[PDB]
């Protein structure tokens, strides 16, 4: 403990703010994580040694997308960061550890490609996981990892213990299918308005959890808007990728991926906010309000895409 992680004074007001942006230099990402780690956790939580080997893996398991990308595992990981930061009564010791580990692993060897994709292409990894394909892929990735030799953050862990934390980890990474988020948000809304939800109850942790890794995971939303507008060039641009793969197994993609509707983004951004990330960062608000400037962001950046659609802004 005498060696603690510092960052320059910019990052260290900063990085308390949810809208902090991680910047362009790589090469601070690692430190950055420690940071975070060190202050949610404490510096007792992980041997430096084990955790930096362990994020140069994780780091070198990530490709080089447009998006899916190591700088977007940090991104994730620091909204995480920020949600328990702000929350640090409502969580145990093993969910610090674990949601900020979760989220750096969260997208581990994505190609940029969905669910759909694979089973459209009959990639072997649909064969092997029906369901939530690529998130069962990156839990998998994250297991390989944690079982190389050096790599055991968690080692000083009883077996119960690390098994808890792994199926935290799990569950995270899971909840990070777009396809799961509807119904886990639906239950969450319906358990708040009828005063049933209980976050003494597991099977509740779970799914605010899960709401808390689709909030971490969709956090571009929530950024100053140059940053959002930045973003969605390299999000259109693995959609696209998509698009065109679609088109060369003789399938029409879905609006979104097609490059052709390039003109559009605007709507379909406004649409994806209307039902997708208000209604996420709403639910998220009500069941831990010190996260309300996710939700504002989210609707100050839904308001500059209007702008965008009335021709008042160029994009
Ligand atoms: C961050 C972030 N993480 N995800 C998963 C998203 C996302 O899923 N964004 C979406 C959703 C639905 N869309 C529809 C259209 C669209 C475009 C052109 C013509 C017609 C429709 N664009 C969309 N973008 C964002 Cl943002
Ligand atoms: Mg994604
Ligand atoms: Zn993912
Ligand atoms: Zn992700």
């Amino acid at each position: 403990g005498l060696m603690q992680f510092t960052l320059p004074v910019r990052l260290c007001k900063e990085i308390e703010l949810f809208h902090f942006d991680i910047g362009p230099f790589e090469n601070m990402w690692p430190g950055i994580f420690v940071y975070m780690v060190h202050r949610s956790c404490g510096t007792s939580c992980f041997e430096l040694e084990k955790l930096c080997r362990f994020i140069m893996s994780v780091k070198k398991n990530y490709r080089r997308v447009p998006y899916h990308n190591w700088k977007h595992a940090v991104t994730v990981a620091h909204c995480m960061y920020a949600i328990l930061q702000n929350n640090h009564t409502l969580f145990t010791d093993l969910e610090r550890k674990g949601l900020l580990i979760a989220c750096l692993c969260h997208d581990l060897d994505h190609r940029g490609f969905s669910n759909s994709y694979l089973q459209k292409f009959d990639h072997p990894l649909a064969a092997l996981y029906s369901t939530s394909t690529m998130e069962q892929h990156h839990f998998s990735q994250t297991v390989s990892i944690l079982q190389l030799e050096g790599h055991n953050i968690f080692s000083t862990l009883s077996s119960s213990e690390y098994e808890q934390v792994l199926e935290i980890i799990r569950k995270a990474i899971i909840a990070t299918d777009l396809a799961l988020y509807f119904g886990n948000r639906k239950q969450l809304e319906e358990m708040y308005q009828t005063g049933s939800l209980n976050l003494n109850n597991q099977s509740h942790r779970d799914r605010v959890i899960g709401l808390m890794m689709t909030a971490c995971d969709l956090c571009s939303v929530t950024k100053l808007w140059p940053v959002t507008k930045l973003t969605a060039n390299d999000i259109y641009a693995e959609f696209w990728a998509e698009g065109d793969e679609m088109k060369k197994l003789g399938i029409q993609p879905i609006p979104m991926m097609d490059r052709d509707k390039k003109d559009e983004v605007p709507q379909g951004q406004l649409g994806f906010y209307n039902a997708v990330a208000i209604p996420c960062y709403t639910t998220l608000t009500q069941i831990l309000p010190p996260t309300e400037p996710l939700l504002k962001a989210c609707r100050d950046n839904l308001s500059q895409w209007e702008k965008v659609i009335r021709g008042e802004e160029t994009a």
